[PDB]
């Protein structure tokens, strides 16, 4: 049971219900890097930039291949670091490295000297049978002999999205965290990131609509950013609703959402509205055990009433960008995909 | 110490704190009636409809001659009740009657068998020197004999507004109630109620503006009428702020004010905003001792910073109308006014 502790009090509190201790890189981009090491050289299979930030298990984050926001200069740090790590541990075959980017600063989160659950996606994305290769490598044939020496960078956008079992265990709080709960995955391919993403979202069984009313209820650290997001939804013709504190910040920015009541606050409240088909979209962020626990009802209602919802601001943005795309506009075969690869 | 208690708890509460017990006529129109009785007949000198409802001392209420909302039918009833009273108590000279209208029903508040403070204004408004006339009657000269037998209903509107000393005693909660606190009064003469009012308002040293942002923070009972108020303001070009509860009702009605925190809710709050010059107008109603005591800050801030404020919705509405008039437009002398009385 891993948990993010915010303060001293918090510490104890976990401790009771309860040891490695790590500092939580808040407001960090999480990255996945799959690579092969033949001993001579190192092939970078792919660099995946997660939509959801560090603190939300790789296993449950959507991810984009190539990175949709990261700087070449930084990818480059990780590129260099992995190489460094590959040779150092003596990687003979596949490997995976997970980083965390915070303030143009690369932090090593973990190294998995084996096949990661990211390979296939990465293989599909790049047209490079990553496993076959490391397989051939482990046995004795080099990256060099394989003529599999250069790192591929597709002409298109490959986004990976996950599917969660929440609907099977309704008593659970359908919320993202440090622990993985997802069962499967989908892949979205688009000319643009927004395209790919919309593809991955539709593919993941999302109920997200392109119209109606959105509900914004975010955590403190998300209050600043939520503005742009809200701006985006307004531009798309979404009508807005917001909880008190979230409504405060919005207003301070020229945006006047409809104020909605929390459960304990009166009527009607979020639950009633949700239940009444009042929303087509919900952006809900929450931080801290107690808070989470207290906000449970919205997520539960949302899931239950099939309202598309995001539990990360990063995830809200993606959802928004995707509103500008048409996931049924254009299809492309995988063979065509790899054909496009020079 | 004259207070209005709402519930049993309230009763006691006062009782510890502190006997005549009267049923409070909530949401009632207060009226003043000045008249003369020569024992032979009764002369109606003036029927004044207060802007502020019963519960706000007559002396601190703005008022209009002729009535601006009362039905002729209801006024006529009053006129008869006055007559009755006059005769019965043996009035010989001036008299004054105070009523409350609730649900198309007339209630007697009190009877002051003497010259009331409304006498000068009524005189000015009607061109009839009630004091002189009444003095005559007292002296033996009858109404018939003096040739003053018909009630005068002027061709223009006369609005009286008061001035309060709260500024002199910053420590006092600048709020209206059942006890009189005002030191003076002014008169506004207009072709319409809106005009008389605007004139009365301006002469009262009101800092009211015709543009800007308005703060709405009203009590439960006022939550319903507030919407129309908000609309009217919106129409006038004003922008809107509002406290939580008030915002909620507004939202439900299609009005999305900009949310503002209560002093104790955090920042940014009303005090901050008021202080910073965000508002040009403030509409704040509050009921019940504790509630009053708690909101005190909003009223104290409004005054200190010179923002125009109304503590009654009836007042807020009058203000609203006045926005549609120009007190600097037309001027009229008393002589001219009296001359129009045919
Ligand atoms: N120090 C940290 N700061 C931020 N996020 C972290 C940190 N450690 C772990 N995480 C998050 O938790 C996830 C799981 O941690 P990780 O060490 O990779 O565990 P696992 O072995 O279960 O895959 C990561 O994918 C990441 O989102
Ligand atoms: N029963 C009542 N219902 C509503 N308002 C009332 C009632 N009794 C008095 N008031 C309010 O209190 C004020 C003062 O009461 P009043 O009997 O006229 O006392 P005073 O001797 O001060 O003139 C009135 O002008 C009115 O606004
Ligand atoms: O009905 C509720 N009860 C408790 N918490 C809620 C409820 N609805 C939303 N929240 C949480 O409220 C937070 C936003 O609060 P705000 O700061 O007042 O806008 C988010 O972290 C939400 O998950
Ligand atoms: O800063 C404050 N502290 C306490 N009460 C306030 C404050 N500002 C406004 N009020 C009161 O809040 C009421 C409106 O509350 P609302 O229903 O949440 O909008 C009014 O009756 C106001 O007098
Ligand atoms: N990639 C995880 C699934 C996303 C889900 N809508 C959430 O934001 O909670
Ligand atoms: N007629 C009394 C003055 C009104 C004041 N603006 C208030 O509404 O409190
Ligand atoms: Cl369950
Ligand atoms: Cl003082
Ligand atoms: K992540
Ligand atoms: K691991
Ligand atoms: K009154
Ligand atoms: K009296
Ligand atoms: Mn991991
Ligand atoms: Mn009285």
């Amino acid at each position: 049971a891993m948990e993010i502790v915010y303060d001293e009090a918090d510490l104890r509190r976990y401790f009771q219900t309860a040891v490695l201790l790590d500092h939580f890189l808040d407001d960090a981009v999480e990255v996945d890097v799959d690579a092969i090491c033949d001993g001579e050289m190192v092939l970078i299979g792919g660099i995946m930039e997660h939509i959801e930030q560090a603190g939300v298990h790789s296993g449950d984050s959507a991810c984009s291949l190539p990175a949709y926001t990261l700087s070449q200069e930084i990818q480059d740090v990780m590129r260099q670091q992995v190489q460094k790590l590959a040779f150092e541990l003596q990687v003979r075959g596949l490997m995976n490295v997970q980083f965390a980017v915070k303030n143009n600063e690369v932090y090593l989160i973990e190294v998995n000297p084996r096949a990661a659950r990211t390979v296939p996606f990465v293989s599909k994305a790049t047209g490079v049978p990553l496993a076959k290769v490391a397989a051939r490598v482990m046995a004795g044939k080099s990256l060099a002999e394989q003529g599999v020496t250069k790192e591929v960078i597709p002409p298109y956008y490959s986004v990976k999205e996950v599917v969660l079992p929440f609907n099977k265990f309704p008593g659970v709080d359908p919320l993202l965290g440090p622990e993985m709960r997802s069962t499967g995955e989908v892949m979205g391919v688009g000319r643009t990131f927004a395209e790919a993403f919309a593809k991955a979202q539709l593919g993941s069984n999302s109920t997200m609509k392109k119209h109606g009313r959105a509900l914004l209820s975010v955590r403190e650290g998300d209050k600043e950013r939520v503005v742009d997001l809200a701006a985006k939804l307004l531009k798309q013709g979404f009508e807005l609703d917001a909880t008190h504190g979230t409504a405060i910040v919005l207003g301070e920015a020229g945006i006047n959402p409809r104020l909605v009541n929390k459960v304990h606050e009166g009527r009607p409240h979020i639950q009633d509205r949700i239940k009444n088909g009042e929303y087509t979209y919900i952006i809900n962020t929450t931080s801290g055990r107690r808070a989470i626990e207290d906000s449970r009802v919205i997520r539960r209602s949302a899931l239950q009433y099939k309202v598309h919802y995001d539990t990360t601001l990063n995830g809200g943005f993606a959802t928004a960008m995707a509103l500008n795309a048409d996931a049924t506009e254009k299809v492309i075969s995988v063979q065509e995909m790899h054909a496009q690869i020079k």
